[PDB]
């Protein structure tokens, strides 16, 4: 209610794809409703929630539609897309936690809102792109892509197999702030910035989109000190940072901020990840989290996790 | 505008798309663009504006991709499909909404929100769909292609040419309902309802999409309602619903009677026509409510408001 603390969470990857799932429609669903009834926990025990998630794999399968049907429909360009992934990333996680609600006996109050993120358009990352999108595929596979369409690129995501990328540059405004704040101070459960926003630059008073994708932890990690969060929760598959065995429980802000200079985080899909728990943490002086999506509720009341805290 | 009256409008397939314009998505946006400044004008007037358009170009469009792209990436269901084509509809219409804002140095307050729509999954649509999506055929590549799409239905979109078409079931209730008023009572300029909301059912408590497209008018004279509106205003290419299509008779329907207008639709005025459901969806929302329902054009909106056009349907 109107008296609870407010946990901004951003979802990971499997919220809705686990390792080497196929992207259909149910596969997703069935890990969205997952992802929702840990979410609804933490509604439960009385916290407000602001609800983000990554886009990668979703972004990635509709700008793929877009290039492969394009002798037979428009293709849309990258923002386009992302704005597409929020309509289907949004609907799978209103639809699940209204149901959770439900079930639950709960009077339905979620909603997803459609987001753009502004970024700066001759950032470096137009000119690199390095961010992985769509599915795996194999080096093999990957050389014919290139090879097939030369504009493409993919790169080597962590043993996972070969990813087509794109450019990624800072967050620096998420524009429907008012809303989301109006309605988390109404006591909405809100769901929004799926995959970051919808890369956009503000040019002459006037935001076109841009074509990019945004990194969801650096986004939220915005998004929550913009609303002055009491916590940031990024959520992943593991229930904390760990190295090389060092398994980060409660750390101050400097300690972490001396391991990260030390390259423990850049070798990670976790150094952005740091990078943004810490930027909050420093912005606000509240706790950012990073945990299982599963252990979420257990780290909030300080059970587990990695749990970064202010000196 | 705390004062304000409230208005929900519904943006045509203009809103977006001309004269067999292509659909790009610059040339879309274009439109969003133009439609964006007339509604300006009702914020400015100081009206509270709830906004809602049609899906049906846009959303076959995206089918017609999935369907393209199925071989080599997972095909997503037709309710999924209106997903993200609220996903992109409100995405343009917000930025649009966002830039008439600022050039008015007015801060941005607009928001679209995902909306799903229940409806009956026994509804007669089912076994019989009506509703025109996505680019026109001539005949000859529509055979040609449900002999190849078996199941995919297509149909001659009123002299036009052919299109396919999907389930079209009544609405009966918006899910986000208490969000939008909540949004509303706080404000805030919301789209939603993007094509007639997400399809879906509710059984033993669960809500999941059913495979169809809305009427966007029924549902949002449906959403009018539910908000206790004070205005419906339903926008179309046209200044007004009218009688006898080339006859001398061709009548005007510019201020008109609930009783009378009712009338008309029972004898079949409207029947084989365009604006049979809007003429439906605004009877219904002012025989629910006793409030003003209005259909006009895009660009006569406000003098729409301000009562000097369009069809205005007054309680008896």
């Amino acid at each position: 209610m109107s008296a609870g603390k407010t946990v901004v969470i951003a979802l990971g990857g499997n919220a809705m794809l686990q390792a080497k799932e196929k992207g259909d429609y149910d596969t997703q669903r069935k890990n969205v409703e997952i992802a929702a009834s840990e979410i609804y926990k933490i509604h439960k025990a009385g916290y407000k929630v602001v609800l983000t998630s990554g886009n990668g794999p979703q972004v990635g399968a509709i700008k793929l539609q877009n290039q492969a049907a394009a002798g037979v429909s428009p293709e849309m360009p990258l923002h386009v897309c992302g704005a597409m992934s929020q309509g289907f990333i949004g609907y799978m996680m209103s639809q699940a936690m209204d149901n959770v609600f439900c079930a639950n006996n709960e009077p339905a109050n979620c909603v997803t809102c459609v987001t753009q993120t502004l970024v700066d358009p001759k950032d470096q990352a137009f000119t690199n792109p390095t961010k992985p999108v769509g599915r795996f595929y194999t080096e093999q596979e990957a050389k014919d892509l290139m090879a097939a369409n030369p504009g493409k690129i993919l790169r080597e995501d962590a043993g996972r197999g070969w990813r087509v990328v794109v450019p990624s540059p800072r967050p620096l405004e998420i524009v429907e702030y008012g809303v989301i704040k109006t309605l988390i101070d109404n006591n909405v459960l809100v769901i929004c910035t799926n995959g970051g926003g919808i890369p956009c630059k503000r040019e002459n008073k006037v935001i076109s989109g841009v074509d990019a994708v945004i990194d969801k932890d650096l986004a939220t990690s915005l998004l929550a000190k913009t609303l002055n969060s009491d916590y940031l929760m990024i959520l992943t598959d593991v229930l904390n940072a760990c190295i090389n065995e060092r398994k980060l429980e409660e750390i101050k802000l400097s300690e972490i901020l001396a391991l990260e200079k030390d390259g423990h985080f850049a070798a990670g899909s976790m150094g952005p990840k740091v990078r943004a728990a810490i930027e909050f943490t420093q912005a606000t002086g509240k706790m950012s989290i990073i945990t299982s999506l599963s252990t979420a509720v257990d780290a909030l009341n300080g059970k587990c996790g990695t749990r970064i805290i202010k000196d």
